[PDB]
């Protein structure tokens, strides 16, 4: 089955990297990447959330409508890093 590095805790979690089994309805994986402070320099606990998906898709680089870095793949553990 499709396995993605989905963490149990929300963005609050530090290293969101845990081997989890996706659902049968799904097919691809998803990943949310959005720093806490992009407008100004501030190194702090970032906001991310990796979850399975039934359709790997991405938005525009505009990110005008809450369209952060939405990565996706069709391979188990396609990405180990955050």
């Amino acid at each position: 089955m499709l396995k993605c590095y989905t963490c149990k805790e929300p963005m609050t979690s530090a290293s969101c990297r845990t081997i989890t089994r996706c659902k049968p309805e799904d097919t691809a994986c998803m990943t949310t990447l959005v720093t806490v402070e992009a407008e100004y320099p501030f190194n702090q606990s970032p906001v991310v959330t990796r979850s399975c998906s039934s359709s790997c898709v991405a938005t525009d680089p505009d990110s005008i409508g809450a369209a952060h870095l939405i990565f996706c793949c069709f391979r188990d553990l396609c990405n180990s890093e955050l």
